[PDB]
């Protein structure tokens, strides 16, 4: 799978775009687990996607739901997880990765929800806005597209 290079270069790109210090890829799964299959993040900190590489999300909350909002394609923004007032658990993870806010935009690629598409910048308790949010999701549809080819094309 070559396309995973095309992948690591915009994902890097499109990480200095919105000014993020991260940017992740979340696909999900046929028992939709929440495996991660690539983030660009700053060599500041840690890789996360290195030593184990598969990281898994189980959050029953998007599985029940089959996605909740995010199966209807609907994006999501977080300026701070804090002010939101957010329910306890997953804010604690967050919290964990040095992240407090975060842009959360669907990518389509092939027959249903390939997976979604974060980004996330130290914290950043700022307001999304909307020249990044929609050239996020964007650049994450024309990503699905690469992987549409490449899957017409039968990479053997
Ligand atoms: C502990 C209680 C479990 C848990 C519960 C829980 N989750 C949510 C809401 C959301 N879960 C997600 C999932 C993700 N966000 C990411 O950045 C990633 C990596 C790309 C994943 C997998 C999201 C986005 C939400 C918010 C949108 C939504 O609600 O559909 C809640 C509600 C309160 C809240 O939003 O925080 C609860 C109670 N979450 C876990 O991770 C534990 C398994």
């Amino acid at each position: 799978s070559d396309v995973e290079e095309i992948f690591k270069t915009t994902t890097q790109e499109v990480r200095q775009l919105l000014r993020c210090d991260r940017v992740a890829v979340y696909r999900f799964n046929p028992n939709w687990t929440g495996e991660f299959v690539a983030e660009s993040v700053a060599h500041t900190w840690v890789k996360l996607v290195g030593p184990d590489i598969k990281t898994v999300w189980e959050d029953t909350h998007l599985q029940e739901t089959q996605g909740g909002r995010y199966a209807q394609g609907e994006n999501f923004v977080v300026n701070d997880i804090y002010q939101v007032g957010h329910s306890p658990c997953h804010i604690e993870i967050l919290e964990q990765f040095e992240v407090k806010a975060y842009v959360i935009v669907p990518v389509f690629a092939g027959e249903q929800l390939w997976g979604l598409l974060a980004a996330y910048q130290n914290s950043g308790t700022r307001d999304w806005d909307e020249s990044e949010v929609t050239l996020l999701a964007r650049i994450g549809n024309q990503l699905g597209l690469a992987l549409q080819q490449t899957e017409y094309l039968q990479q053997v």
